């Protein structure tokens, strides 16, 4: 471990961090490791770069539960990433037919899995209940709503957390590019028979050589390399509103609050200010890129970034889904100023599952990606098994969830309601 080299590409994001950090904790040099991301640690245009996520509990694939429970047991034990869990439980509520069927659903999947869910879990049928976990809220308001409450999950502070990955990384000498030296251009091989990678080359011609390397690139992932229609990146949408301590004061320490026909909020950070996202399958912004692999050119969803492009916003269409999660959860704010609108960029595989695998040619190449919109929740132990994957030591619980898979199903679509809507059709974020 001491005598190999490892660039990570995307290093300043959430998988990439992960892995970076959990390299030097199995003692590789630090020396040896080189973060190349266009952005420095924590990089700006990260969807990791948010004031915060939420932490909960899924099991809609084989190892999310293992994945889950050894994020939770990090989040809560390790003196690194504990000061930014925020322990307040989420509530996942609806008043529909359908939506408290999917929630009663819901918590019986977590019954099923048989290792005493129900202890930290609970359906909430009454009014009382419901108030009683979420104080703000008014009696009519919560009129014919069905609750169902998960006490281990909570907030994360996304970008103060990658931060701290960052500023042990630093002062542990890990090496770092960034901007058009930290900008991934192409992978570099040995042959020209292109089966052994030795390294990258990033946009401004400096190449780097190095024994692994792992392709943490988010969203850009599948427009750098040909992943072969295996990752659709899209973008969700959140905006801010700002209260006063006084008005702040009702939603100390509350539930994360979630309604699929909605979406969600969570409580006022230490400025005061509440984020809110809506729920719906997501934006694409196609363009035709090469990607190297392909190396053609090829439809792909680009990533349009907000922090090149700080005044880009959201579509017209998202404005209206996020003032009625305002309505929903927060009426008496109707009336607040939105601010600090922008789109945030996931990549979707078809079954949801991580893409986490060496290259099927380029040997020495590792794919660290796939995240599918609900994977930061992982920053503290997803990197522990891309160096396991690296050493050859992957369990097969994840090795097969995370496996090389083109044409396993269509990830524009992927596990949503709905194929994705293109930006170039949703007016409004120029
Ligand atoms: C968008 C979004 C996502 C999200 C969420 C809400 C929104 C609006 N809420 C979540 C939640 O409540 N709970 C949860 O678990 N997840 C939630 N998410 C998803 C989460 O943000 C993502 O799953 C995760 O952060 C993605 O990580 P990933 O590591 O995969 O992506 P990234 O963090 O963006 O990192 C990518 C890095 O790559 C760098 N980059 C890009 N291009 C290059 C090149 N060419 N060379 C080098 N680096 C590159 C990017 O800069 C970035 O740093």
């Amino acid at each position: 471990r001491a005598n190999t080299k490892i660039i990570v590409v995307g290093g300043g994001g959430t998988m990439g961090s992960s892995t970076a950090l959990h390299l030097l904790r199995a003692g590789y040099t630090p020396s040896n490791i080189t973060v190349l991301d266009t952005y420095p640690i924590p990089s700006a245009q990260s969807a990791g770069y948010d004031l915060n996520k939420i932490f909960g509990i899924g099991l809609r694939n084989k190892p999310d539960l293992q994945l889950y429970l050894e994020a939770l047991d990090m989040w809560k034990n390790d003196p690194l990433f504990k000061p930014f869990f925020h322990n307040v439980g989420q509530m996942d509520v609806s008043s529909t037919e359908e939506g408290i069927k999917k929630l009663r659903m819901r918590y019986q999947s977590l019954l099923d899995a048989g290792i005493g869910l129900e202890k930290t879990n609970f359906l909430l049928e009454s009014e009382d209940e419901i108030l009683a976990k979420a104080p703000h809220f008014t009696r009519e308001q919560i009129k014919g709503w069905k609750g169902l409450f998960c006490g281990d999950g909570g907030w994360l502070a996304a970008a103060k957390a990658i931060n701290a990955i960052g500023q042990f990384l630093k002062e542990q000498g890990v090496k770092f590019g960034f901007g058009e030296a930290g900008t991934f251009k192409k992978p570099l091989f040995a042959d020209a028979d292109e089966k052994t990678c030795i390294g990258v080359e990033t946009v401004d011609g400096t190449k780097y050589y190095a024994d692994k390397v792992v392709l943490a690139a988010g969203a850009w992932s599948s427009t750098l390399v040909d992943l072969e229609e295996q990752c659709v990146s899209k973008a969700w949408v959140f905006a801010h509103i700002q209260l006063t301590p006084a008005e702040a004061a009702a939603y100390k320490n509350t539930p994360v609050i979630y309604d699929g026909d909605y979406g969600f909020f969570i409580e006022p950070d230490e400025n005061g200010i509440i984020k809110v996202c809506d729920e719906f399958p997501g934006f694409t912004h196609f363009k035709m890129h090469q990607p190297y692999g392909s190396p053609v050119p090829k439809l792909i969803s680009v990533p349009r970034s907000h922090a090149k492009h700080p005044t880009d916003t959201y579509p017209h269409a998202s404005e209206v889904t996020i003032k009625k999660a305002i309505n929903r959860f927060l009426p008496r704010f109707n009336d607040k100023e939105l601010f600090n609108r922008a789109m945030c960029w996931c990549t979707d595989t078809a079954d949801a599952n991580l893409l986490v695998c060496e290259h099927p040619r380029w040997k020495g190449f590792y794919l660290a990606t796939g995240d599918s919109g609900h994977s930061f929740k992982l920053l503290p132990n997803i990197g522990k098994h891309v160096v396991e994957l690296l050493e050859g030591r992957l369990e097969s619980v994840f090795k097969d969830a995370w496996r090389w898979r083109p044409g396993s199903g269509d990830a524009l679509k992927s596990r949503r309601a709905a194929p994705a809507k293109d930006l170039a059709d949703m007016p409004g974020w120029r």
